[PDB]
């Protein structure tokens, strides 16, 4: 059949672009039975509510932010920690080994079928001023995901936070609602939050992938051979996202730089006040030893 799949980014954005790579590679894996439309855009409604969808088996499939997940699935708070990844090799190297897939593991007993992460780099704060430090975070209206743990993260960083869907975050900021958000740099340009936000600042404050995840509902009335079909293809589909991703990263950054923005680079940014400040959420959000494990598998690659 074709399954339909969520995403909040635009059509060419590369999210987008892997999945409907995903879906031609399932076509020819399944002798024509089964394929992949995205609607991009938000079309189906806000990550929240499209995970809502996929649970109930609505839709078939979602490509959304681990922050979305952060109350219905506790694992996937911990990629969301922040500063838990050296880097983006590191994260790599963690996420598509066992540590990444323990996080997968746990997605089943809450409706859903977590098929693969794609990484989404460094969010970072941009604003109408440069953050070097905790005190430039204050009195700042700084729009979160609905998450918990993200709300406590921009807390920590010294900002009021205000979770907002992805959607609004762009008329937030215009109309003065909101004066910053967090974010990678492709996000940043996308939405153009740069045109009136210039001032991005590299905090670089957590590293949170992407998951894509199909309704365990539809998952349960397929064979092993169709599901193991739409699990090569998945996970195929990461190489060609990270091709579309790493050249991504670079355009974004000439582009919203060309567009007036100004990056005040992560060297520059005092990484020791924001570690300071948020390092004490690990252990707030640690609900269990096999979450515990699950950072010290991580944090041991
Ligand atoms: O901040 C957000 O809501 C967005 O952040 C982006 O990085 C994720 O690609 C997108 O899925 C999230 O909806
Ligand atoms: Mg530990």
């Amino acid at each position: 059949r074709v399954f339909r799949s969520a995403d909040v980014h635009g059509d060419s954005f590369p999210t987008n672009m892997a999945v409907k790579f995903m879906g031609d590679e399932l076509s020819k894996l399944t002798g024509g039975k089964d394929s992949i439309k995205v609607f991009g855009n938000s079309a189906l409604g806000s990550e929240k509510d499209t995970v809502d969808q996929v649970r109930i088996g609505a839709i078939d499939m979602a490509r959304v932010n681990g922050a979305s997940f952060n109350e219905i699935v506790p694992e996937s708070l911990i990629p969301s920690f922040p500063f838990l990844f050296r880097d983006v090799d590191h994260f790599r190297k963690a996420m598509y080994g066992p540590a990444g897939q323990k996080i997968l593991d746990a997605f089943a007993a809450k409706g859903m079928i977590a098929l693969t992460f794609y990484e989404s780099g460094a969010r970072s704060i941009y604003a109408k001023r440069p953050v070097r430090t905790p005190a430039d975070m204050k009195g700042l209206k700084v729009r979160v995901q609905p998450s918990d743990l993200m709300v406590d993260e921009i807390r920590a960083m010294g900002g009021t936070p205000t979770p907002m869907p992805f959607a609004e975050v762009y008329t937030g900021l215009k109309t003065g609602l909101v004066d910053a958000a967090e974010n990678n740099l492709p996000s940043y340009e996308e939405t153009k939050h740069f045109e009136v936000a210039p001032d991005y600042s590299e905090t670089q404050h957590a590293m949170t992938p992407e998951v894509l995840v199909f309704s365990k509902k539809i998952w349960d009335t397929l064979s092993p051979q169709e599901q193991a079909a739409i699990r090569k293809a998945a996970a195929d589909s990461v190489p060609y996202y990270q091709k579309l991703w790493t050249a991504r990263e670079a355009s974004a950054q000439q582009a919203v730089t060309k567009g007036g923005a100004n990056i005040l680079p992560a060297a520059q940014v005092d990484r020791a006040a924001f570690v300071k400040a948020m390092q004490p959420l690990w252990t707030k959000y640690e609900k269990t030893p096999q979450m515990k494990q699950i950072v010290d598998e991580i944090e041991a690659t």
